[PDB]
């Protein structure tokens, strides 16, 4: 049963890893913060080692970063993984990066002849906790296909977009992109029916069935809504980047999509307005402050 | 309690084919329209003409009206020649025209003075619909009269909705529902344009976000029967997408809200109109933002 190196062991890290010790693996956690270290640890998790250390000698190497700089920072350079790979490596990157950074990484893995795959995740901190994640997956499909089940024990769907190392990266960017309009109409739409007096749990129970159904729709009012709970869950503050990279992305691709930027914008008020940290469900309390 | 016999004033896009699908289900049908080919047509399928609205409301178990606008409802019901002031006892008036949540009151409150029976159903769901009778009612009022009155409904639409004994509640929800339709269509638009522009394969994305938090059935709709195929012959218009959008835009204004993302899209939508595709189905605004597409 095989070594698995795991680099970030943060919000989605932690329970990731865990499971892969639940799951049998031996692993071998890193992470900046000694604290997160300390909790791997103490579910069954090796610490210690370095970054280069899991290169020379896990079979394949997650990463669950927090930034750009901070998959730059573990990647690339004399300490970090594609330079001390060995040769039968693969790295899984599950970070939300540019499509730009993906082909970067791409094109250092090619040249250390190591396989490596851009996997972005979706369906948050529950999801990983409960092993029912997303993983969105661009890169080799002879890669994908070798690693396909380690990403099973942690996800319920794993799709291969294409070979192209962005394609996980921009079909997540959609769907995440996707998610702001659709919280955003609940948090609009819900508001104009509670000042006119409806009541939200009946509406909800026809619109659910009517072209106003949602996944969003039914997570943001059930489990938050309805119960008045905001408590992340996934929060406004993750939102509003996930939104600035697909509009970066638009913006890079010479397009310009204007409810998009103004979504941005509603997010980015949000946060400044103090509900940054609060579930995404809460732009409905942000709506409805001027009830 | 008898039902059978039927008023039916407003025998256009939407009440042509609701009163011909009242004759075909065995009702005895009385239609009233200015358009003299319209009350022909429906004649001509065992539809009654020639009795006038005072008529219908003196001698119909129930009388539905399909208006154009909150001044038509107004001509219609109110006044010496109108529905509440001819309507005998027990005749249930039932209005399918959607129309301000106060004008749903002002019916009601004039209902309620004559002790007549009175819902605000406005139906959903376009002429294909009505012809096929997968409507949608969504009814506010009395659910007494509902309960009374839903067995005639059914033979005109699949889902029929009672949401509760405010009289606005039905036309608030059908506005609600049209509104999140006004952002879901725009977020298809504009996600699937920063997709194809990056090559993505759209079949495939849609696989993948229709069983991820990126699913609804507006995606489903918009994607599978009208983006993927290349056809945009409505459908649901840009322009009877933006009337309703502009319904709900201006209930907010009323209740002192404002909703920013909600009076953006109705610009949008304007915008897609100016642009051409206003008689095109409401996917057609990824035609729209698409047009910035090598
Ligand atoms: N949290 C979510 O709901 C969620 C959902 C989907 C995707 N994601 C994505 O997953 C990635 C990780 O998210 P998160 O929520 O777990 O972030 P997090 O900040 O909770 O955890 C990141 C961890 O990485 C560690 N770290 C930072 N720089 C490092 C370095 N050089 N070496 C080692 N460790 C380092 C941090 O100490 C932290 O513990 C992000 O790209 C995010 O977009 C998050
Ligand atoms: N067209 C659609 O796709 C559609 C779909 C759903 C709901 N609706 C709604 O249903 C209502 C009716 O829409 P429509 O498209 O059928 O309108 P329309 O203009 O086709 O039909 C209304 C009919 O009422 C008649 N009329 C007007 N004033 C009258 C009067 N005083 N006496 C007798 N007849 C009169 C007109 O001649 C016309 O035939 C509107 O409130 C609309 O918003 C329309």
């Amino acid at each position: 049963m095989k070594k698995i190196g795991f680099i970030g062991l943060g919000n989605m890290g932690l329970p990731m890893s865990k499971n892969l010790v639940k799951s049998g693996y031996t692993v071998y956690g890193v992470d900046l913060n000694k604290e997160a270290e300390a909790s791997f640890e103490k579910e069954g998790g090796i610490i210690g080692l370095s970054i280069s250390k899991l290169a020379e000698t896990c079979d394949v190497v997650f990463t669950s970063l927090p930034s750009p700089r901070a998959v730059e920072a573990v990647y690339f350079g004399a300490e970090g993984l594609f330079e001390n790979g060995h040769s039968n490596v693969v790295f899984i990157d599950t970070s939300t990066v540019s499509p730009q950074l993906n082909k970067q990484l791409e094109e250092a893995a090619k040249e250390k002849k190591v396989d490596f795959l851009a996997a972005p995740v979706s369906g948050g901190v529950i999801g990983a906790e409960n092993r029912t994640l997303t993983f969105m997956v661009g890169g080799s499909k002879d890669v994908y296909e070798k690693t396909e089940s380690i990403m099973g024990v942690l996800g319920a769907n794993i799709f291969h977009v294409s070979e192209q190392i962005d394609s996980g990266t921009t079909v997540k960017l959609i769907n995440n992109l996707l998610i702001g309009f659709y919280t955003a109409g609940v948090s609009e739409a819900l508001t104009l029916a509670k000042k006119n007096n409806m009541d939200l749990d009946k509406m909800f129970d026809i619109l659910n069935v009517s072209y106003g159904q949602s996944r969003i729709y039914e997570r943001n009012y059930k489990s938050f809504i309805a119960p008045e709970n905001y408590e992340p869950g996934f929060t406004v503050n993750l939102l509003k980047k996930d939104l600035g990279f697909a509009v970066d992305l638009a913006k890079e691709s010479e397009l310009h999509l204007p409810v998009s930027e103004m979504l941005l914008n509603v997010y980015d008020e949000a946060s400044q307005a103090g509900y940054g940290e609060n579930d995404m469900a809460a732009l409905y309390k942000k709506v409805s402050e001027q009830l």
